[PDB]
């Protein structure tokens, strides 16, 4: 019935970095779209619909342990170049992961093993979908250019 | 190209009640899923899109006008009892509605005749969709009782 | 080619007895359907469309015996509570069927038998469709209750 | 909640006035399918049902503004001949057409936006879609004839 | 049955600013595309016959006003480069705005409603679609070169 | 690449011309359109963009020939009545028809064959179908009246 | 039957011309996919049996008029790089079009309209299709850049 408090005071932390990190997503992703940079949009806005379902898992998972969720974002840091704007992603996805991590071992301290599941999926996706790709974007910016990987984001 | 500061700061102000509306619905929607009354779960999961949606117009208006868009949520009141979140949504869209009706008002004073009809759009789902359903729901209680009402809400 | 003109006279008296029918059931129908009582909403505006009908029929067979329709609708007194609606429904059947009833020997003495069998399916519909309902749901009222009632008209 | 008073009795003035529309076009279209002229009878047929619908929409809004809807149609006017009953038809658009516009700008002087847009879009369909017909036969029936506009009505 | 002569003189003026801008769109397309940039002909292609489109609907009100439309285009300055043709169609876009604008505060001194949301919606196309495009053009040509931007043009 | 300037300077002439008549029957279709007459709309509306595509074929053969298209109307000459309108429409086909036939003898004077064919097509089109369906038109008139031709194009 | 030995010979000098265009078109589409330019081998390659298709006309023209085809192609001068292999394959194109024309005259003058037609066809696609196209390359590359351009043709 009744999650630990450690553990639920910690989902918390999460949820609030996490209803963040789609409100980032939401900013960028609509300012891509204004410069014209549709493929950016598209892969900015799909990581905003996703950070709403790992926010949902969360707090769905604080409601079931008894907790309440909270629901003020953390602040976000929104770029004005896109090099910016992908580096100000990449760092968030950095701590993300960091904050994940350390939520997992938490978990198996306390013995809520579902709760340490749900953490590793969404580190998963942290580590070999959103920070995989940003990286690969940086790379390539380095590899043929901004103005070569700008175009091919249009 | 550019706006009139003075709407673009109103259309700031109702982007930050509109992403707090999302997140009150965010909120709400599941708390009454863990309640197990999926129709009011369902309901407010479709309001918290289409606040989504609200937001992302307002959102796209402000970059298109040259403004920038201020992304802190405002603070939010949840509820604790099905009368008292139903009561807390009324409430925050009375003020949505008020806030929507007056920046129609300084959109026509400033002859920013698109922005107004952006807010027009908004200010009638406000009033004959969110605002009507939930004065449904509290009349409903009133007539066939909470118990009768919850049931219906399974 | 002509008709009767106290059969004329008649049918005019049922005709704007049947306007006045179809305008309370569109009153009643739209409270139903604001107060957010569906069921009940897509009855009533079934029966309005069954009035209009009921209406054209006799205002066609009007022109038909050369006489000149009478379009003012008879006054209406709708209901404020659901139970005072449908108590006004039944009050208003009762008066078309005792009218239909009357207007039938009327024909059959004129020997008018086109207009004496268009009456009798309205009839017909009067007792066996409308009455019977409107009878039905203030009997259902009696045994399981206006809250049960109402719940189930949601 | 509660629309203001002023506004609230204009849609009902608007409201008689819609609902006697509704009735002039039910009888013109019956004249003329009695006469043996069927394409006016589908076109004011079918003018009486988006009257209809424009009197459910004063209605309904009528009932969200915590009014009470007034049903009392207002008089009408109906013509003998096809010139008459047109001319008819068309200074009760006139008519509409000048209370449509009063009521747009009471509306707009007291803020509500959305009675406003639920007006305009009735006055659009009285100007572009009504009275241009009826001008458009009236013209016909200089230029052709009487006689042979009535043979193309047929 | 007629408008104001200050409202149609303006609907006019209006006119001959949008038969010119669907000129010079159709100049602008024919020369992108005997250039070879097939991206840029389908997307100019396809603002002519909104132009057109817009042009017609002020046409046929002019017309339902009891106006006589003016047909002579005015006059278009179309470029010889990229760059001077976005410009100019920027140009062209922006005074059509202003002009637009203009007209829509007309309308409602004049309380010609109809033709007020007839500009309205041409407005908002002006300044969404339109406008939006050209203004990222610009942007993309800063930011990767016109070199390639011409090249994604092809 | 470089055709001769007399050449590129009479398909000038006719590009001015054809963009006139573009305009005229986009005002004729319109006005008759307005009073009622579907099918004297529909056929010069057609028409309307049969001369947008001759336009067109002007203005591309004019850029190949590395020529500077003219886009200036030439004046247009609508009438007020049917019979005027028509009657300014074969005037119209009939200066075009001797523009016409004048360029195909001078292109093939200067030896290019190949902007003669796509001229003689355009004459065809203007003998064979424009000219002769308004000779048509006028011959009707004659023969069954004006009043059963314009009831005819209803 | 029997054409003019004039105009033989001449179809018999745009055949031997022609058979030397097709084999110019197939090596330099070979050297473009072997460097592996796969948009140019296919235009290319498409070419080819144009002209083939050229070729076979005026082949079965000149056996229908009782002559006998040259079938030795005319010499052919390939390039080494797509800036060489374009502008030979425009100055080929450019004499094949003073080509035709010349023979175009001649089968006027010798009043063989049949073979003037065949010829006009021809001159056609040398025109609007193979000479528009190449001199489009050539523009292209002069805007983008050799760069830019060759990798839009992988």
């Amino acid at each position: 019935m009744q999650g630990h408090p450690e553990v639920i005071d910690y989902l918390n932390t999460l949820l609030t970095g996490e209803l963040a990190a789609r409100d980032q997503y939401f900013i960028h992703s609509r300012i891509y779209e204004d410069w014209g940079f549709s493929k950016l949009y598209e892969r900015l806005n799909h990581e905003m619909e996703e950070e709403t379902q790992h926010a949902d898992a969360l707090l769905r998972r604080i409601l079931l342990l008894e907790g309440t969720p909270r629901m003020r974002p953390d602040d976000i840091h929104p770029g004005t170049t896109v090099p910016e704007m992908l580096e100000a992603d990449l760092k968030l996805e950095r701590h993300v992961r960091a904050a994940l991590a350390k939520g997992i071992a938490l978990c198996e301290q306390h013995k809520d093993f579902v709760s340490r599941d749900i953490l590793l999926a969404q580190l998963r996706d942290t580590e070999e979908d959103h920070a995989y790709w940003l990286e690969q974007q940086l790379g390539l910016i380095a590899r043929i250019g901004l103005e070569n990987y700008l175009q091919s984001q249009m």
